[PDB]
RNA sequence: GGGGUAUCGCCAAGCGGUAAGGCACCGGAUUCUGAUUCCGGCAUUCCGAGGUUCGAAUCCUCGUACCCCAGCCA
């Protein structure tokens, strides 16, 4: 529950209201980030939750910032989580007629003339956060003047920048907002959705209010910096000729230390190229989740947690990280794989092999069981193996013994070191019947695997607010890594995620993965204290 | 100037009867994954200072900190 909730369960008894009718209405000028998923939680699970509907409309005002490649990922997104909206899609480009329209009866009613101020003029006529703005010298002309000024508009007869319209407020209002807001501009640009037909585009401020109530929208959900806007939204609804009016709340907008949340942040490391896509598995993006191997219902459950409510605030890394541990700790089947690789050989085995069983899944029978290879030759991750060390370690040791996972006990006997010094191969010996404890994947029937482990994007926790946020990126985000995995690999498919025992779950596809040379990134490691 | 928010490290319930829960963390028990699971601990105070009240984090007052607004962006 959350304050929204509990006002739609008020209206709902008092019957100012029979059903619930929401929108998700993003801008297709650049993907979707987990702040948005938290948008988009918010509106359709209140429409599931009370019966009612939710709108996926592109609020597609601005053709310059636009692409049908957004529309098309963001369609995508809403989907893959889990969503279905009410009736087609909605493209604030089909009201382009009607808000033309709308228009015209403001400047009927006096309430809107053509502007010619310049675009920096209009800025030095809107006064200061603490001193009120002054009436263009256009602002009184006549009914007529306005009608026919605008239609040159329509029509083409200005070049870019040299008028616009704006509604007749208040200048000196302590609403920048209601300083005569802008509500159309010149912009000879294509339309991913009407093409050439328009060179006069309506402002967000005009398009949303308009379009909520034709969609008939009873509770329109967005973030806090639009709270200023409220007002210009009641007032050209109260000015025009619509039945509805559609009450507005807004929540706090999230943000997750490490990253930025913004598409015009996220869109810079895009285009210089510190990222592969919008969909890279270190991007905040719903698709780079998706791909970085998060599922669909452990950010519906992440959403869920972090809550709704006015204040600022930073989520840690760690929840977003428990969400998905939660949910791959109990679904996700088990599977050998050694990242770090140091062939160990048991003198002691002979042989070319033999199998072993192994759970799916440790604590859950019912996911089964599968056949894994074993034999002399094995690999065993260089971390597992210390000639000395301390009393804690509790892997193998020169001299000591360990249990290899669902297999025999061995016991470190020589080591063996090449030019530099670094060990190339441990030799061992295992007990006849023995069936700490590490992973392995015998050498033989071994999968050749490249692992990349994943880290935070950025060193610092808020690198939006640094001055260069791009100088802040962490050098060692992405860490590829090449290993052996158990054959049983061999199958895996895209998205679909596994645990690696001892290390953390992991996934496929990594758009990267062949047929020869599998790719598996690292959704996230394993609590390791 | 206007619009907002201040409750345990990070989130978040609580709407006068006198501090939920999650994440994190600290112990202990399990365990062929130093994982999981499982017990136990964790704000005598709710930005601060007065005030009304039998009693407030929840009502009032004066403060203080932080966030958003001066795109022909959304
Ligand atoms: N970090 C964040 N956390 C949580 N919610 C966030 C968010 N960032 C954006 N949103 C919400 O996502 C929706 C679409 O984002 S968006 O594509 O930028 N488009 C717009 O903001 C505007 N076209 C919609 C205006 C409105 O809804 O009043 C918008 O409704 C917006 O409020």
């Amino acid at each position: 529950t959350n304050f929204i909730r509990q006002i739609i369960d008020e209206d709902l008894a008092s019957g100012k209201h029979t059903t619930v009718h929401t929108r998700f209405p993003p801008e297709p000028n650049g993907y979707l980030h987990i702040g948005h998923a938290k948008s988009i939680c918010l509106n359709f699970g209140i429409a599931q939750d009370y019966k009612g509907q939710c709108n996926l409309r592109f609020d597609d005002t601005n053709p310059v910032k636009e692409d049908i490649e957004y529309v098309e990922s963001i369609k995508n997104d809403v989907e893959w989580l889990g969503f279905h909206w009410s009736g087609n899609v909605r493209y604030s480009s089909d009201y382009f007629d009607q808000l033309h329209a709308y228009a015209i009866e403001l400047i009927n009613k006096g309430l809107a003339y053509v502007d010619e101020l310049t675009p920096e003029q209009i800025r030095e006529y809107r006064g200061t956060l603490t001193q009120p703005g002054k009436n263009s010298p256009y602002r009184d002309r006549s009914v007529e003047e306005n009608l026919a000024l605008f239609e040159k508009m329509r029509a083409g007869g200005f070049e870019e920048g040299k008028a616009c319209l704006r509604a007749k407020i208040d200048m000196a209002s302590p609403f920048i907002v209601m300083r005569d807001p802008v509500l159309y501009r010149i912009k000879f640009a294509e339309h991913h959705q009407t093409g050439n037909k328009w060179c006069i585009y309506p402002m967000y401020d005009f398009t949303h209010c308009i379009s909520d109530a034709l969609e008939g929208i009873t509770h329109s959900l967005r973030t806090l910096e639009f709270q200023d806007n409220r007002r210009l939204y009641d007032w050209v609804l109260d000015n025009i000729t619509i039945p509805v009016h559609p009450r507005q709340y807004e929540f706090s907008r999230l943000n997750l230390e490490y990253t930025v949340m913004s598409k015009r942040k996220l869109n810079l490391l895009v285009t210089d190229k510190h990222v592969e896509g919008w969909d890279d598995p270190r991007m905040p993006t719903i698709s780079g989740l998706r791909r970085r191997g998060y599922t669909a219902a452990s950010i519906r459950e992440f959403c869920k947690r972090i809550g709704v409510t006015k204040q600022d605030n930073t989520i840690e890394m760690a929840s977003l990280e428990s969400c998905i541990r939660e949910d791959l700790n109990e679904n996700a089947p088990r599977a050998m794989a050694v990242i770090d690789p140091v062939k160990l050989v048991i003198e002691n085995y002979q042989g070319e092999g033999e199998m072993v069983t192994m759970p799916n899944h440790p604590n859950k029978p019912e996911m089964g069981s599968r056949q894994v290879p074993f034999s002399g030759e094995i690999w065993i991750d260089r971390a597992d193996f210390r000639e000395e060390a301390n009393k804690q370690y509790k892997r193998l040791v020169l001299g000591k013994e360990v249990r290899l996972r669902n297999a025999y006990v061995i016991k470190a006997e020589r080591v063996e070191k090449d030019a530099e010094g670094n060990i190339t191969t441990i030799f061992c010996t295992y007990d006849a019947d023995t069936l700490g404890v590490i992973h392995w994947v015998s050498a033989a029937h071994a999968l050749p695997v490249e692992i990349r482990l994943y880290d935070r994007l950025f060193s610092v926790p808020n690198p939006g607010a640094a001055d260069d946020f791009l100088s802040v990126i962490n050098p060692e985000s992405l860490v590829i890594k090449q290993g052996f995995a158990e054959p049983s690999l061999k199958d895996a498919v895209a998205g679909k995620a596994f645990q690696f025992e001892r290390e953390g779950y992991f996934c496929l596809d990594s758009r990267h993965s062949t047929a020869e040379k599998p790719v598996f990134n690292r959704t996230v490691g394993l609590r390791d204290t």
